[PDB]
């Protein structure tokens, strides 16, 4: 392995992190992307320290505070970029050069070498300066002494010495994964290749094969496509995004040479681009409900997430067989062009603006996202889609956290796991604008919430805490969706509620039952918590309009129905009063991320609630959404029994969709809802055709080794399609028995004929 190919490989690192070999003269959004290049290193150079003797780098960045340490190396990563990009201001200038040499030189010194017991959070001594001081080793190759290599490999190799594992020795080491994985055998690689150091870099291309490999419990992909990070988060729309980035950047690096990823599994890994990455992809942003505490900053969206992944999709994209590359390329023109609200090339670097070029020129067409059901029993995640809209739910169990803070990080989410409904629509911006900064916490939508106001960090940091609840879950068959969660309240109130949702293709009906809590206080169900942004928007009901004066709350008329503007409907299920609230909120992003800005950001809401009062015994609600539906449509829905409950209470939770000849229910007991009864925990959808019973049914404890059906719509004496046994019941009616052992929440489809 020689200093040839040693030489080839950091040229070619070199090739990606700047887009050196790929500008377009006169092209204006390269042009746009070296004018940012170029502020931000003119930014640093303005911050260099030039006193003499001086104990930091940079006035403003502290080599005493850990993330302060990082954003030094990273700003001298960025410098050195910029100085070996053609066309930006600073490329080859010697005296910028010499700063940042000198810059390296001084903070090794001060701080980071090969004597420094790790201060504070391990990931900026172990991650955060190894990913970007190798990066300025590769960029300076040419111009850096054999001494300072071996200095700084040498400071490297002392806090990662071995990138299969994580933490200071004095802290006892453990197996990294995931993306803490993918992000140690990076900083360990390209410093292999400024040290020219094969057995180093072999053992850390070895170390990427545990991150693709199937998981049943703890950190990594599922079989149904959930990833987790940190034990109880659902999390691919951040941590997976970190392991799907790196993992595209060392693949593309190493493709072709002496330490070529060879590894067969990898397939798991292209799997999880349309099995785990894509789903959760809506117009361009990842989903808050598997980005976990990253809601909590004002630089770090859906849509910078969602950008990075397009980057990284489109890079795996160039090594695949034809019809996946151009599959995945045309997700990416899809996720592009439909996201007119933050646009990818804005703010892009040099190889992202290429790589979104390369893809505008294969003229591969835009796919459009899939009307349905994507369940993801693992990480209690569902994803529903028809047109104009995508319902993302957010549930929590005895397996998945209320939420995670850390690091000063959305300390105040503790109901973001209480049944969220996030309906994205053309309101692009809904959770982006602000959303995070101004919404209340208490009165999140789709939420049952106990009105005790609850401490920052209730439960405790990095998920450690989840709801000792009986399931959550969910099944579908067809156009039709059933997804269930016992809630139990955070903060120790003894909140506890049945909350079912049932989806079709248009409308989302919301059950809830057996409604209680301990506390002394009133509870609320949010029907929904909308941001307006500047906006005025009209909600029209029956009579005429409600909440015409912001502050003032008002309980809806008779009709029962109510439409707001750029929105669509709701509609009450039943009798209940709803309240309605126009509010203007005000918040900065300091006040939930101790590293958000101190700017107060105001924003106007539509509050929409239902009221338990205090000490309700089985509180209960019944209400539906339709996003997209106009006026006309919205006063419709409760007419004709197009939506017709069946039962809702602490036993079993049901609705029959008239149009789509379906029935969906979520069973919490044994026990009958209408003609379909459960022998324990059950999510069941089912629709007759004819003389055909057509069935999806999931166990959601994913603890029960079998469940019973009592089955609908008369008898039923074979199997057409999938497994199960038949019988009959004391009072003659036809039964199904499944083997239930090990499913893991997942759904079995079944077909029967009479
Ligand atoms: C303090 C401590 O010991 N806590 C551990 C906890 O470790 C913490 O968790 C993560 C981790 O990597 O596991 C680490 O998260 C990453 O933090 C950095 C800054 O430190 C970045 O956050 S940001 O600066 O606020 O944006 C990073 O964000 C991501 O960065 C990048 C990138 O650099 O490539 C790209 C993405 O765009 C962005 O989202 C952040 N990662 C994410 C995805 O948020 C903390 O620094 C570290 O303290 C856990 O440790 S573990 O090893 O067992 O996982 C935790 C597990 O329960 O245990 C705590 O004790
Ligand atoms: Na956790």
């Amino acid at each position: 392995p020689g200093a040839a190919e040693f030489a080839a490989l950091r040229n070619r690192w070199v090739d990606q992190i700047t887009g050196r070999n790929v500008i377009q003269a006169g092209d204006p959004d390269f042009a746009k992307a070296i004018t940012a290049l170029n502020n931000k290193a003119a930014d640093s150079l303005a911050k260099l320290d030039a006193a003499a003797g001086r104990t930091s780098v940079f006035t403003d960045l502290s080599l005493a505070k850990d993330a302060e340490m990082v954003t030094t190396y990273t700003r001298l990563s960025q410098l050195a970029t910029a100085w070996a990009t053609p066309t930006a201001a600073v490329f080859g200038d010697a005296a910028v050069l010499a700063a940042i040499k000198a810059g390296l030189a001084d903070a090794n010194t001060l701080c980071y070498n090969d004597r420094k017991e790790e201060v504070g959070n391990w990931w900026s001594w172990e991650i955060g300066v190894p990913r970007a001081l190798a990066d300025a080793m590769v960029l300076l190759h040419a111009e850096l002494s054999a001494a300072e290599r071996t200095a700084y490999c040498a400071a490297i190799d002392h806090f990662v010495p071995d990138p299969w594992l994580q933490f200071p020795p004095k802290r006892g080491k453990i197996t990294s994964v995931g993306a803490n994985r993918v992000d140690l055998c990076q900083g360990i690689i390209i410093r292999s290749l400024a040290g020219e150091d094969p057995t180093k870099l072999n053992h850390a291309v070895a170390g990427l094969s545990q991150v693709w490999q199937y998981v049943t419990s703890g950190d990594g992909i599922f079989r149904d496509g959930s990833f987790i990070q940190h034990s109880t988060t659902p999390y691919t729309g951040s941590y997976g995004v970190v392991l799907l980035t790196g993992l595209s950047k060392l693949f593309s690096l190493l493709g072709g040479t002496a330490f070529e990823v060879s590894d067969p599994t990898r397939s798991i890994f292209f799997d999880a681009v349309e099995g785990s990455f894509a789903p959760v992809m809506i117009n361009g942003a990842m989903a808050d409900a598997v980005r976990g505490r990253s809601i909590s900053r004002e630089a770090n969206t859906g849509y910078d997430l969602g950008a990075s992944a397009i980057e990284a999709i489109l890079l795996l994209a160039r090594a695949m067989d034809p019809a996946t590359a151009a599959r995945w390329r045309g997700l990416c023109a899809g996720w592009i062009a439909r996201d007119t609200y933050r646009p990818i090339l804005n703010s892009a670097s040099v190889p992202r603006t290429a790589l979104v070029k390369q893809l505008e020129a294969t003229g591969v067409a835009p796919v459009a996202e899939a009307t349905g059901h994507k369940l993801f029993p693992a990480m209690d995640r569902t994803m529903h889609r028809g047109p104009g809209w995508a319902l993302s739910l957010a549930l929590s169990s005895n397996r998945i956290a209320w939420y995670e803070c850390g690091n000063g990080e959305n300390n105040r989410g503790y109901h973001t796991g209480s049944g969220m409904t996030y309906f994205y629509t053309s309101d692009l911006g809904q959770y982006d604008d602000a959303f995070w900064a101004t919404a209340n916490y208490n009165r999140l939508p789709g939420i049952t919430v106990d009105t005790t106001p609850l401490p920052d960090k209730v439960e405790g940091q990095w998920g450690a805490a989840v709801p000792a609840d009986e399931w959550s879950g969910a099944t579908a068959l067809g156009e039709v969706a059933a997804v269930g969660q016992h809630l139990v309240g955070p903060g120790r109130t003894g909140l506890t509620a049945r909350k079912s949702w049932f989806v079709s293709g248009d409308v989302t009906v919301c059950l809830g039952a057996d409604i209680s809590t301990a506390s002394g206080a009133k509870v609320e169900t949010i029907v929904d918590h909308r941001n307006l942004h500047q906006g005025s928007n009209t909600l029209t009901t029956a009579a005429g309009t409600i909440a015409g004066t912001a502050g003032t709350v008002e309980v809806l008329g008779d009709g029962r129905w109510v439409h707001l503007e750029g929105f669509g409907g709701y509609a009450m299920l039943d009798d209940s009063p709803l309240h309605v609230l126009r509010e203007t909120r005000s918040g900065s992003w300091s006040g939930v991320n101790i590293n958000g800005s101190a700017t107060v950001q105001q924003r106007n809401f539509a509050t929409l609630y239902v009221n338990h009062g205090v000490g309700p015994v089985a509180g209960s609600y019944a209400y539906m959404v339709a996003p997209g539906a106009s006026v006309d449509l919205t006063r419709k829905l409760l007419e004709g029994n197009k939506y017709s409950v069946i039962r809702n209470d602490a036993t079993a939770q049901s609705v029959e969709f008239k149009t789509a000849k379906t029935t969906a229910a979520t069973f919490w007991k044994p026990g009958m809802a209408g003609d379909l009864g459960a022998s324990g925990p059950a999510c069941v959808v089912f629709s007759r055709h004819g003389n055909e019973l057509s069935l999806a049914v999931s166990e959601p404890t994913q603890k029960a080794a079998g469940l019973t059906l009592t089955l609908p719509e008369g008898t039923w004496s074979s199997v057409l399609e999938g497994a199960g046994t038949l019988g009959t019941d004391a009072d003659g009616r036809s039964t199904l028995t499944l083997d239930t052992t090990g499913l893991s929440g997942k759904t079995k489809l079944i077909k029967l004929k009479r």
